[PDB]
Parts: C-alpha cells; structure tokens; sequence
C-alpha cells in the first residue's frame, strides 16, 4: 500500500483516470468525473486514501489535487465541447480562502476555453464543518457564473435534507451500494419528488448491476454512473459508446412499468364493475339505515376488503366501521363522527370522483392501524356520499 | 435557577401537562408530560436543566425519575385510553440499553396502563453512539406495543434514511419555522410518512394559519400554545371539540375551492388549446416542427416551450422555446426520451383513458429555473403534445401558484 510519502515525491507520476456519465435522454456520455491515480511501481492505484486521509496536511493534498485538475482540464480543452466536467471538492478546504483560489483556477480556462457552466463541483455537505450559511452564501458566488453543483452521499451521517434543499443544487448523487430494509424505494421515490419540487437532477452512482439501473431509472434518474456501465479509465470513450445497450435496456425498462401501470388501471376498472354492481343490486332495497348497508356490502365483497366506510363531501365519516379480523367482520360504531379531510388527497379525490363520475384506486399505503400495506378503492354515490374499500394486497 | 438548587429542593419538583388534540375528534388524546419545579412562590421550567451538559447523568434521571412518578400517578387515576407523551434522550436511555426504563415502564403495566400508551419522544440527531444498536434497542420496547416518536424532523433531523430505518410511529416536526426549501422538504417527508406509516405530529403551533399549515399538511395530532398551554392539571377530553370542529370546517370549505379554481381552469385552457390544435391540424400537410411552431405563436401568451413526444416518451419534434419574448426553434431536443421523468409514463397512459388533457403539479423547470405547471394533451395518432407554462401566466392567473 502506498504511504503518502510516496505519493509526494513522485508528484509527476500522478494522473486523472476519468469515469463517464450517461444521460436517460440520449443513452450518451454527457461527461465524467475526475478520479485521482499515481503510477507506481509499473502499477496504477487510487489516490482516494489519500485525499480522505485527515492526517495528511491541506496543502500536500492541494498541491496533488492541482496537477490532477490542471491534466484533466487540458484533456477537456481538447474534447467536445460540451462534456461536463465533474470534480470532487471538499467543502471545508475549499473554504479555507473563501473559494478563491479555486475560482481564479477555474476563470483561467475559461479563457482557455470551457466555459464555465461546464464545471459540476460534487460537494459533501454533512462533511462540513464550518458555518453552513456561509458555505451556502459562496456557492452562490459560484452559481452566478454558471457553476454547478452536485451534492453527495445523500443521507447518510450528519446529512440533512432541510440543508441540503436550501442550498437549492443543480444535482443530487445517489449511491445504490444502499440496495445491495425493503422499503428503499420510498426513500428513493421521496428523494426525487422533493427533487423535482427544486429543480434538482437526480444522479446514481456506483450501480454495479442491472436491477441497481432499474431502480436508478424508474425512481426519476437522469443521468448514470458505475462500473456496470463503464468503469474509470485513463482516456476518453465514443460519445455513444453504449448507445444502443442503453436504448434496449431502456425499452425494456419502459415496456416493464407500462405493462405494470395498465395492470393496475385494467385492475380497477373490474374492481369499480364489480362494486357497481354490488352497490346497486342491495341500493334498491328497504336498508335506509347507511350501516346495514355497508355490512351487506362486506360480505357480498368478503375475498377482497378488510374495512369499509361512508363519508360526505367534507369528509365527515357517515357511517361506523366494518372491519374484518380473523376471517370474521367486526361492527365498530365508535368510527362515526370523525373526519377525514386532513389526511392527504382526500379531498382531492372528493372532487376527482365528482368530476370523473368514476372510482378508483390510491396508490400503496401503509394502513394507521393494522400496519401492512394497502390501497383504499373510492367510490361516488348518489346523495353527495361517497364510500370507502380497503383492499390488502393481491400482489 | 442554578442546578443545585433543584437537586436540594427534589420534594418542590412536580410535572405540568401539554395536551394533544386530534384532527379526527378534535378532542384530547394524550399529553405530553414537562418539567416544572416550584421554587420562591413560583413555577419553572427544568428544560435549561435537563439540556445542560455539565450536569452529571445520575442527577438528570434522578429529577427525571421523581416526574415520571408523580406523571404515571396521574395517569393511573385518568380515562383509561390516554397516550403518555415522554421525552427521553437516546444516550442516557442507551448507558444501560434501556433496560431500567423498561422496567419503570413495565412497573405500571402492572398498577394498570397497559404499555400501548407509551409515546417515547426520541431525538435520533443528538445520538452520538452506533445508530443501528438505538435502532436495536427501539425495536425491543416495540414488541411490548411501545410508540415511537422522534422529535426535530423537518428541519434539525431530516434524514429520509434514518426515518426510514427507525421506522417510528410518529414524526414531531415543530412550526417555529413558520414555497420555500423548508415546505419542500416536508412535502418529501410527508409523502414518505404515508408510505412507511408515521403519523403527523405537528408543534409549537402559535398561531391560526400554523394549525392551517399543519392541518392540510397531513397533521394527525396538533400541538401548541394556540391549542392549550401546559398546565398542572389535566382537562375535559372534549375541551376544544366545536372550537376545532369550526376551525376545520373552515379548512376543509378553503381547500375545496383553491383545488376548484385550479380544476376550473384548466378545463377552460383545455378548450382553448383544443381549439388551437384542431384548427391548425385541419388542412395541414406540414410536418409536425412546422406546426408546434404555429401553435406557439397561437399560445404565445401563456406557453413557453412547445414539444410533442410518442407513447414511450421519445420526442418526436425539436423545441420551440420562448425565450426574451422571442420564439426560437431547438432541433436538438429530437429523438430525447424522458420517460425517466416522474409522472411521465402514468400520464400517458391517463391522457388515453381520460381522453383528456390536464396540468401538472407546480415544479421547477431544469433549465430556466423558475417554477412552472406543464398541461398535457393527447392527440391523434397516439402522440402527446406538451406545453410548459410561465410563472408570468401563472402569477396573473386566479390561484396556480
Ligand atoms: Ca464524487
Ligand atoms: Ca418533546
């Protein structure tokens, strides 16, 4: 293994590898990351222990970190144009003169020729130390000439979702080492959705295998990172080296989740003729009581529901509860008298069923009480009313 | 008051009472249990006490203890299904893994409060020790039916990670803080709170539109001085029943109109760019670029990009894109797929059944920046147009924003 010694005296064997990103749209390289390498003992091996190492003073690690930059940036004056150029930069080093140093590096090939809103600056926020508003006051600065911004390692130490989404970055960089807790994709999911809100791409790395680009692709990712794509090497690649790959594994990624949302759709149409028919075949009958009603209802739709309710327009609930436990279903009377409209869509959904004239499916849930994963069917009625089915399952 | 003072005065230490109203009863559910001492004729917090740092960790669970006590004596004697909200540092609980704590809780299961009434207000930030073993240790005081609460989320916790693994039952986030970052955020939590099955607790609520906020936020529980101040004795479970009940229906009869005036109009841009469309697709044999063209300058007013794509999301024309109040054409965009983009796909397969067109939530635009709503409308020949608006139309419009 290499002690730093060795590295800082043999500065002029030190190199950038490059790994390339690849965009959802183009299935192309947009760009790569520079990575640090030193040739040693007719051999090549990372410098990432070294710049991780606290130990090391800052300068020694500034020193490197410049030829590496300087080699990289005149390897970029001579490709395309419009490569974006990622860069690994600690906050609190970077913060030692305000960034200023880094900047006038940066400003010296723009002249040279790359303009600068081809620099992204791959940022780990929960590694800083100093005062945050500051750190957010000097990449405003930066932004201001076009810089972009990448923040890493989303969640894991002293990460912060409130601090992160102030500093309002051009990207958020998702490691799936995390997928190898099933419920991941809620994480993932939720990630993207505050990341579309704030305009925030969304890039995955170290994707190291199929299912990790699946999940990568359909929790909202635009671009691409790992070795199951193209691992760091010492020279660039064809644009649309993997173009074609990409393109068939995309389709293949497209066709999976349409043939996955019309299932769903298909499914609960059926689901609303069955109801329909259900409801209006005992609506035609002397059960003025709402409760007689929904029991009735329960055990014609005994296979597929656990409770069932009735709630008016501002989501009052009419009726007690009947739910089902042990096979056998309970009428809970206390139910009646509570309201609804605080919980999410469901007022929405109120004016949806008008509107629409239809019922419907939610998306999947975690029930308050019983815990397990659901999705509630609504369905409108005469007289303003509107009834409630909640379904466990059926994969 | 300084800490000895306390510490010599044991006897004069007592628990006050914050109660916690609910969004489906709006009546009490439980309450959270505070720190008072009655020193010189007078009531005081021991908040700055229990937050020192200096002070040795014997001394804190020995003040703490005497609370507890005289708390879950109270409750012995209260309604039956009363939630007991309990602040409890991690690392002072985790010095012996719990395990005296349980057993103080497991003392009263006998005297009578089953454990399914113990809420354990947990701050997760503050932890210093392997996170993975509190996690351990939590899960044991669930098996016995214990509720989990963490406290700070929103701002000082916000981990998704973390919430996700601890996996509580409850989120405590506070509105002192009270779209900017800060809303957003919460917004991912929330959405992430339905999925993983926490409920909302908000705090600190001061003031009527907090409560708003909280209420149309997801907010279970509520919690504030604009609710009901701590106080030495509990209340009538029904205190703030018709209060609230008013309160909420205000609520509920605000949001059923800001969703109307949304649905209103896009219906009626719906028509308009219907319009648009049919009229400039009937007797037209120029391609498809030629007429996105044509239709940016009918829309010139409200679009400010213009794209067409097919079922599985390729592009199938450049952009036109409206940029300091000119229109200029972007062939580059040809042959993207963005079927990648959230929403994107269940879209497609919703302007089909639907047969309609509709707008998207507000985001914010990857290039300009700025926030904007997309409307989506089919088309013949299985192709879907787009249309990006403008803040600039969306603020002068009656309540997209
Ligand atoms: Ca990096
Ligand atoms: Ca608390």
């Amino acid at each position: 293994m290499l002690d730093p010694l060795d590295i800082l005296t043999n500065i002029d064997d030190v190199l950038p590898y490059y790994q390339a990103i690849f965009s959802a749209e183009e299935q192309k390289v947009v760009g790569y990351e520079v990575l640090g390498r030193i040739l040693a003992d007719s051999e090549i091996q990372s410098l990432g222990p070294f710049f991780l190492d606290a130990g090391i003073p800052e300068e020694y690690k500034l020193e490197v970190d410049n030829r590496i930059i300087r080699q990289a940036l005149d390897r970029f004056l001579e490709a395309d144009s419009d490569l974006l150029i990622f860069m690994n930069q600690d906050a609190n080093l970077l913060m030692l003169d305000h960034g200023e140093s880094f900047l006038e590096l940066l400003k010296e090939y723009e002249a040279k020729g790359i303009e600068l809103h081809r620099f992204v600056l791959e940022i780990t926020e929960h590694n800083f130390e100093g005062d945050i508003e500051q750190l957010y006051h000097m990449l405003a600065y930066y932004r201001t000439y076009g810089i972009k911004i990448a923040v890493d390692n989303i969640g894991k130490e002293s990460s912060n979702l409130d601090r992160i989404a102030l500093l309002s970055p051009d990207l958020l960089k998702i490691d799936l080492q995390a997928l190898k807790s099933p419920s991941y994709e809620h994480v993932l999911y939720s990630i993207s959705l505050l990341a579309r809100k704030i305009g925030a791409a969304l890039l995955y790395e170290d994707i190291e295998a199929n299912f990790q680009l699946q999940y990568a692709w359909r929790n909202g990712g635009r671009y691409f990172q790992g070795y199951y794509l193209v691992s760091p090497s010492e020279t660039f690649l064809e644009r649309d080296v993997l173009k074609q790959r990409l393109k068939t594994e995309f389709h293949q990624f497209i066709t999976h989740e349409k043939k996955k949302l019309e299932t769903v759709y298909e499914h609960s149409e059926q689901f609303y003729k069955r109801v329909h028919q259900a409801v209006t075949s005992l609506r035609k009958n002397n059960l003025s009581s709402d409760d007689d009603f929904i029991k009735k209802l329960a055990e014609e739709l005994t296979d597929c529901s656990f409770r069932i309710y009735m709630c008016d327009e501002e989501g009052d609930q009419l009726t007690g509860n009947v739910f089902k436990q042990d096979g056998e279903w309970i009428y809970q009377p206390e139910y009646a008298e509570k309201n609804w409209s605080w919980r999410p869509y469901f007022l929405e959904n109120i004016m949806r069923m008008r509107n629409l004239r239809k019922g419907f499916f939610s998306d999947l849930y975690s029930d308050l009480e019983t815990g397990e994963m659901i999705r509630t069917f609504s369905y409108p009625m005469d007289d303003q009313m509107y009834l409630f089915i909640d379904l466990p399952y059926s994969y």
